[PDB]
């Protein structure tokens, strides 16, 4: 249902490339956040609030397979790591993670530590 990554009160911040950074929330799978050359490329969003995760996309736009982690915190601190595939060689269009019953976050956290990243959109959902 509902994607968190395009509410309003929902900030995005990021370690390179800021004047694409809204093309991650933008609902256009065609308008891509990429990175330049630091060695921790990442996105965090601030939800705002607590709120229900239920899943996530990342939809992946780059020739090489997907490297990355998913992150959540409530204090902004103290991170969970709820997804990591920083080993992933598996090549798909669109990174799904499903999460367990009842994940809640503030602070949605991504690592990316592969080559040519591209990222056309991160959709976060509630429920
Ligand atoms: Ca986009």
């Amino acid at each position: 249902s509902e994607n968190l990554a395009m509410k309003d009160e929902t900030k995005v911040e990021v370690t390179s490339n800021n004047s694409e950074a809204n093309n991650l929330r933008d609902g256009n799978e065609n308008t891509l956040w990429v990175p330049g050359q630091e060695e921790e490329k990442s996105v965090t969003f601030d939800l705002s609030k607590e709120k229900d995760i239920s899943a996530i996309d990342i939809v992946s736009k780059g020739n090489s397979p997907l490297k990355y982690s998913i992150e959540i915190s409530n204090d902004g601190t103290e991170w969970t790591k709820i997804v990591d595939e920083n080993n992933n060689e598996e090549n798909k269009a669109v990174y799904s993670n499903i999460l367990k019953s009842g994940k809640i976050g503030r602070f949605v956290r991504f690592n990316f530590n592969s080559e040519n990243v591209k990222i056309g959109e991160i959709k976060i959902y509630k429920g």
